[PDB]
This record gives structure tokens, C-alpha cells and sequence, in this order.
């Protein structure tokens, strides 16, 4: 309630959490910050009309929040922990939502600059910036649970959220964290398609977002089971079951399966990359 938020970091995520803060109203415009290193117009600038304190220096940020949010690239993290660890006071909680980075080679790090660091590791996704982001953390080792409750809280108003321990942060990026994108991806197709027989672009790109959205309820807000909520909605006439056959022609499953994967696999790597060099 007199709690202050900031970004080390910035980017979309920063501005997309930025943005659904806000928008739940659950914070202030201006009682948020985040440090803009260079400042990318798009993002910064938007944050900067959005009526958020930014500030070429990620330390002023440091005092000015409550809650620490670290939204840098992985890699870029050290080079921040050992920038800024002196100005961690015994209030704020340390939310970092880089991905790959594991909570102990922060706290045991950040440690060096205060006995106990209380961190958490963050995970979620650009379409928080609505409201439906998925989120997903896990509490540090000084995580008194009174954060994981403030965290759940606040996140859990911008979309979903849930403890979850830590050794899947990294499968849940490479499906809550990139999915998104995956989806991006197969409207824009998906529209094509439409135009395809047709229909027009601003028609048709929209109708299958709306489909999306529908499918995704519907499977939430029930049981049932994919599968299931597959065999209700075709007809064995066709016009579905004949569109299925055709993804299903081309592995579209698999295709699915790999880039989770890929994702996945790739997170390892990125983290399991700064252990050493
Ligand atoms: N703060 C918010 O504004 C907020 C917060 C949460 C959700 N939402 C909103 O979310 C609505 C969608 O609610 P939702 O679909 O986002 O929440 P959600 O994705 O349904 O939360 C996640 C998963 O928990 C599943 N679940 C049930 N038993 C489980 C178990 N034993 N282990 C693990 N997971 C289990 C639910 O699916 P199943 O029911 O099929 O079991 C669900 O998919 C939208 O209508 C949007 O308005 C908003
Ligand atoms: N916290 C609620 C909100 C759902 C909604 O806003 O529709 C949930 O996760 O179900």
C-alpha cells in the first residue's frame, strides 16, 4: 500500500508488467521505475508517456523501490547484482524474471553485500500486460512467507501465478514464457489462411484471435480434456475433422512439441552458459 515497484531492467516485459501494474490498479504510474540504459524509444519512451519514473541510472531505481524487479538480459545480470548489491536494504524483495538465471547465483552473490539477500525468481509474459499474463515463481531461501504471499498477490492480479519449484521455471519458459509467440505466429498464418478463401485481413486475423481466445476458455473454465473438447466440435461430416486430418498430416503436434523443447533447451543452456565464463 506504500509499497514503490521498480525495473532494473526495462524493454517490454518491464513496460508490458509496467502497463498491467497500472492497468490493475493496484500501483501508480509514477510510484513505479525502472533505469533505461540508452533508452529504447518504443519501450522507454512509452513508459515515459505512460507517466512512469525512469532513470538513466539503475541505482536511483534501487532506492526508489519496495519491490526490485531485475528485467535485464540474462547475461547482463552480474554485471548488475555487483552494481548495485551495496544499495540492497533489509525492504525490498529482489524479483528477478530473467530467465535461465537460477535464484542461487544471485542470492549466493548477492550475498556478498548483505547476510541475508531475500530474492525471488520470477517467470511470465508480455500478454500481462492485460491481464492474462501466465506467471509462475519461486521463493528464494530467505523468503519469509509473507512475500511469496505479497508476490502471488501482486503478480496474481495481473494474470495467473503460482509457487512452483524452481527446476521448472525452465520447461514453464518454453511454454508460458514463448508460447505467446507461438500463438502470434499461427494467427498471423492463420489469417493468412483466412484471406486465402476471402475474407479480408482486418476480418479474418481477428476472427481467429476470437477462436483462440474461445478455445483457451472453454479447456480453463472445464475438465474435459483437449481431446475431448476435440471430438465436440467435429461433426463426423468434416469441414473440422478434415482440417484436423491436414495438420495432423503435417506434424503440427510435433512441431509444437519441439519448439517447447527448443525453448526449453535453450534456457538450460543460456544459464548453465554464465556457471563458468
Ligand atoms: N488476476 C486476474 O485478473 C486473473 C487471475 C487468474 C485468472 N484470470 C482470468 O483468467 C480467466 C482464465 O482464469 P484462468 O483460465 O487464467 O486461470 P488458470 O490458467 O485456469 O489457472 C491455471 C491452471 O490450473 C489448472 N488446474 C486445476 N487442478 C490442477 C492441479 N491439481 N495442478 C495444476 N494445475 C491445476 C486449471 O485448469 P483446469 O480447471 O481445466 O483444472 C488451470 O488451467 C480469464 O477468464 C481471466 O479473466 C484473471
Ligand atoms: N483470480 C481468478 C480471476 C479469474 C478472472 O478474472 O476471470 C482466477 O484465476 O480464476
Amino acid at each position: 500500500r506504500g509499497m514503490s515497484v521498480g525495473f532494473i531492467g526495462a524493454g517490454q516485459l518491464a513496460f508490458a508488467l509496467a502497463k498491467g501494474f497500472t492497468a490493475a490498479g493496484v500501483l501508480a504510474a509514477h510510484k513505479i521505475m525502472a533505469s533505461s540504459p540508452d533508452m529504447d524509444l518504443a519501450t522507454v519512451s512509452a513508459l515515459r508517456k505512460m507517466g512512469v519514473k525512469l532513470t538513466p541510472h539503475n541505482k536511483e531505481t534501487v532506492q526508489h523501490s519496495d519491490v526490485l524487479f531485475l528485467a535485464v538480459k540474462p547475461h547482463i545480470i552480474p554485471f548488475i547484482l555487483d552494481e548495485i548489491g551495496a544499495d540492497i536494504e533489509d525492504r525490498h524483495i529482489v524479483v528477478s524474471c530473467a530467465a535461465g538465471v537460477t535464484i542461487s547465483s544471485i542470492e549466493k552473490k548477492l550475498s556478498a553485500f548483505r547476510p541475508a539477500p531475500r530474492v525471488i525468481r520470477c517467470m511470465t509474459n508480455t500478454p500481462v500486460v492485460v491481464r492474462e499474463g501466465a506467471t509462475v515463481y519461486a521463493t528464494g531461501t530467505h523468503a519469509q512467507v509473507e512475500d511469496g504471499r505479497l508476490m502471488e498477490q501482486l503478480l496474481s492480479s495481473v494474470g495467473f501465478c503460482t509457487e512452483v519449484e524452481e527446476d521448472l521455471i525452465d520447461a514453464v519458459t518454453g511454454l508460458s514464457g514463448s508460447g505467446p509467440a507461438y500463438a502470434f505466429t499461427a494467427l498471423d498464418a492463420l489469417a493468412d489462411g483466412g484471406v486465402k478463401m476471402g475474407l479480408p485481413r482486418r476480418l479474418a486475423v481477428r476472427l481467429g484471435a476470437q477462436a483462440l481466445l474461445g478455445a483457451a476458455k472453454m479447456l480453463l473454465h472445464s475438465e474435459q480434456h483437449p481431446g475431448q473438447l476435440k471430438d465436440n466440435v467435429s461433426s463426423p461430416g468434416g469441414a473440422t475433422i478434415h482440417a484436423l486430418h491436414v495438420l495432423e498430416s503435417g506434424g503440427f503436434r510435433s512441431l509444437l512439441i519441439n519448439a517447447v523443447e527448443a525453448s526449453c533447451i535453450r534456457t538450460r543452456e543460456l544459464q548453465s552458459m554464465a556457471d563458468q565464463e
